[PDB]
């Protein structure tokens, strides 16, 4: 039930973190080789996407820890 729902959401977010981080790696490399404005903007966006996922994951994981402790 509730704990499993949170766990599945952590999985979905961990999977999205992997794919978003690959997109970030691609964007970082492009800027390393040619730091033009478009490449810097792509990088800025990919960074924010990864960081936002990591934030959400941290929230989910702290809440699951407390769900477990209460049970």
């Amino acid at each position: 039930s509730t704990l499993k729902e949170v766990q599945d959401n952590i999985t979905l977010h961990e999977q999205r973190l992997v794919t978003t981080r690959q997109k970030l790696k691609d964007a970082e490399r492009a800027v390393e080789l040619d730091p033009d404005d478009v490449n810097k903007s792509t990088l800025q966006s990919r960074r924010a996407a990864v960081s936002a996922l990591e934030t959400k994951l941290g929230e989910l994981k702290r809440e699951l820890a407390d769900l477990i402790a209460a049970q």
